[PDB]
């Protein structure tokens, strides 16, 4: 009952602290050593560093700021990066330090060695029911957390989670993710996951994380979404027609749970009931499931993964990102 409630007042102060008072140049670039190249994000590189001093690693993604003045992007940087730096969950990738310099933003985030819910699903084929059942339980758990600070997620997908060297989810991107009391308008997020009053530009709120939700359930567990199609906008044509067929194999629960997710009437989707995330929570999909004991990473995992160990003279666009 109340466990619950005492938990998210707690949570909700410690977000707000940070979020008022965001932390900047926590660390700086001369105390982590360069491995090799990670990746690539849009504004640059994304870095394997190892810290000098506590030998940790982490993947330092490096945006230029004068290409994110390029592609428009500052206010969305800047607002992700608060994001980051005041939440704190256990299924949630960490902001671990930010800094700036004369040309660049630096986000050193936690790494975690591992590979995509994406590749996994894709070349495995499939999830069993109490596979797919535990890494919903910890999103339900992610957007319970989220939701009660007013931020909508609004990019769940296979590509942005990430299966841990425990064998448990990771949420890794917080590119589209906002604050918001109330409902908002941004068409943005991978077509097959959208909900469809996001498409129909009528503006929306945090329960379109939970027909996402259902889009990834299914998607788990048929090994294919819901809705799709070889051009985004015959994918968005047919999430509007809102005709979901289930593999003949899906439990009665799943069907009847994916019903509830998957609802166009927002006065009948799970999630944003007077109920709120219980309705989803005491769903008969998920009476097996030990809320409190995913929370504490406790159960067993169905799947651990195989293991791993992996500027200018001038001051640049100061006063956009004097926030940063």
């Amino acid at each position: 009952s109340s466990d619950v409630k005492e938990f998210l007042a707690k949570a909700k102060e410690d977000f707000l602290k940070k979020w008022e008072s965001p932390a900047q140049n926590t660390a700086h670039l001369d105390q982590f050593e360069r491995i090799k190249t990670l990746g690539t994000g849009s504004f640059g590189r994304v870095m394997l560093v190892k810290h000098k001093e506590t030998g940790n690693h982490y993947a330092m993604k490096i945006l230029d700021k004068q290409k994110v003045v390029k592609l428009k992007q500052i206010e969305h940087t800047l607002n992700e990066k608060r994001i980051l730096q005041a939440v704190n969950f256990p299924f949630l990738v960490k902001l671990e330090f930010s800094f700036k310099d004369n040309s660049n933003l630096y986000m050193v985030m936690e790494y975690v060695p591992g590979g995509e819910m994406f590749s996994h699903l894709r070349r495995i084929g499939r999830f069993s029911e109490p596979h797919a059942r535990f890494y919903a339980a910890q999103i339900v758990l992610t957007f319970e957390y989220l939701h009660s600070l007013d931020l909508i997620y609004r990019d769940l997908k296979p590509e942005n989670l990430l299966i841990d060297q425990q064998g448990y989810i990771q949420v890794t991107d917080f590119g589209f993710a906002k604050r918001v009391k109330g409902r908002t308008w941004t068409l943005c997020g991978t077509p097959e996951y959208l909900a469809p009053e996001i498409i129909l530009s009528k503006g929306y709120n945090k329960a379109v994380d939970w027909w996402a939700l259902g889009v990834l359930i299914y998607e788990m567990a048929a090994g294919y979404p819901p809705f799709f199609a070889d051009q985004p906008i015959q994918i968005y044509e047919k999430i509007v027609s809102g005709k979901v067929r289930f593999p003949s194999h899906f439990s009665s629960d799943l069907k009847d749970l994916l019903r509830n997710l998957l609802q166009v009437d927002l006065t009948k989707r799970f999630g944003n009931l007077k109920n709120g995330v219980n309705d989803i929570k005491n769903h008969k999909w998920f009476a097996t499931t030990d809320w409190i004991a995913i929370y504490q990473r406790k159960v067993e995992a169905p799947f651990i993964p195989k293991f791993k160990g992996p500027v200018s003279i001038n001051e640049k666009c100061g006063k956009e990102f004097s926030e940063f």
